[PDB]
């Protein structure tokens, strides 16, 4: 099984990432938490990311392409995977389907900008394991601990609202038209395109894909 | 009590490391003693990193955080930790935000580049406790012997002026930095900063400590 998750900058994909991977036994593909774990390990993609990312930019094509190129060819991704954040540019789904990967579901999680900018305020993450929490939608058992390690939860630097918008400002200009590009490819018969209303609960939003995937 | 030191070569972090171990109840993390470990174990780690450290040189960012990982996750970090030597780049500080890994103190040690070499030449250490003493400075009860032990006190490779020298230039371009890194994070609120004159006696430069750490 391979699925593509595509959905504004906080519109709740990655929180749905788990339910997914668990129903096929499939690895999640996070370009965020891989590029968040570059940082974290001080690799050299770690040190030519870090600036971009806190200024809400886009890294470069090539460089998230040759990353994820790399990670779909290791044993674990054999039998299939999830793709959660990636592609975000035309050159990224191109380069996807020029190579020969087709996808069997692209699933697109619609939530409008304004109630991103509100929601992300109460986003905090375990940085360690790139668990993510909501104070109020999706809170920790504990408040402000982890329900694995029961480490403190932290606030990422880069959801401050003036990078939430400019990140949402990429969104609309750059990875947008892969809602046309991908409902193209189903129309096509390369895969399957399904639309959820992420605005409603966490449980809600789950059942919703329980019932396009079956 | 989570506390970093920086300071410029031989401004004294590991000498005066050893009393807020001592009495804060706190480990001392030094990247150089772990690396000097790996050498006296003969690991791989030890092999790649003996001729660095002889040349004066920066051991890669990832070797160093990676090794800072293992040993802060220990249950004898529980309660805090001090990094001595750690971190000495603006990567390893990035690496330590991202992973959400909060200081409550930052204290650089602040000496003159004019006094670095001879604090560096003058330096004889006791490998198997870690005891540093300084031939005019600081000199041992009996010369070229260990105070506790009487075994023959040693010179490091990297101790020699043409190394030193090196050292405080590489230091000025990688490390230095770090003083406006922690300066900033201070001013926004995310730790405490405090500068210490480290010219001071040995006795004074540890009374100006206690009054800082409480
Ligand atoms: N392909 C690529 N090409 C180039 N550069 C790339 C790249 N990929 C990454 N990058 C770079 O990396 C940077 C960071 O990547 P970034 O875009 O930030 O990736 P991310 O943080 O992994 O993803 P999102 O922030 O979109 O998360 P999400 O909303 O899908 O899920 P979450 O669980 O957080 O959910 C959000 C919040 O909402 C809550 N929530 C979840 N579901 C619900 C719900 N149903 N109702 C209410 N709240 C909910 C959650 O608890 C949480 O608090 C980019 O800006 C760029 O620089
Ligand atoms: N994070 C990292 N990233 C990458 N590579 C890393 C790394 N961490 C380590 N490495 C590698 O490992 C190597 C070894 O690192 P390390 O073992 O820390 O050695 P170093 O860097 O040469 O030592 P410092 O410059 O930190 O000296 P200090 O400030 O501790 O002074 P000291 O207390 O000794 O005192 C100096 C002398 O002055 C004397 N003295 C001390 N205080 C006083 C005082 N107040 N008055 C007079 N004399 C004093 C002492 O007796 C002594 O003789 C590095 O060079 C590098 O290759």
């Amino acid at each position: 099984m391979r699925i593509i998750l595509l959905g504004a900058p906080g519109a709740g994909k990655g929180t749905q990432a788990q339910f997914i991977m668990e129903k096929y036994g499939i690895p999640q593909i996070s370009t965020g938490d891989m590029l968040r774990a570059a940082v974290k390990s001080g690799s050299e993609l770690g040190k030519q990311a870090k600036d971009i990312m806190d200024a809400g930019k886009l890294v470069t094509d090539e460089l998230v392409i040759a990353l994820v190129k790399e990670r779909i060819a290791q044993e674990d991704c054999r039998n299939g995977f999830l793709l959660d954040g990636f592609p975000r540019t035309i050159p990224q789904a191109d380069a996807m389907k020029e190579a020969g990967i087709n996808v069997d579901y692209v699933l697109e999680f619609d939530v409008p900008d304004e109630l991103i900018v509100d929601r992300i305020v109460g986003r905090r993450v375990h940085a360690p394991s790139g668990r993510v929490y909501h104070v109020k939608f999706n809170p920790p058992k504990v408040e402000g601990k982890d329900d694995v390690t029961g480490e403190e939860l932290t606030t990422r630097k880069a959801d401050q609202e003036e990078t939430v918008r400019k990140r949402l400002v990429e969104y609309h200009q750059m990875t947008a038209p892969l809602i046309g590009y991908y409902s193209k490819e189903a129309e096509a018969g390369n895969t399957k395109y399904a639309k959820v209303d992420g605005t409603k609960p966490v449980a809600e939003v789950r059942a919703d894909l329980e019932k396009i995937l079956g």
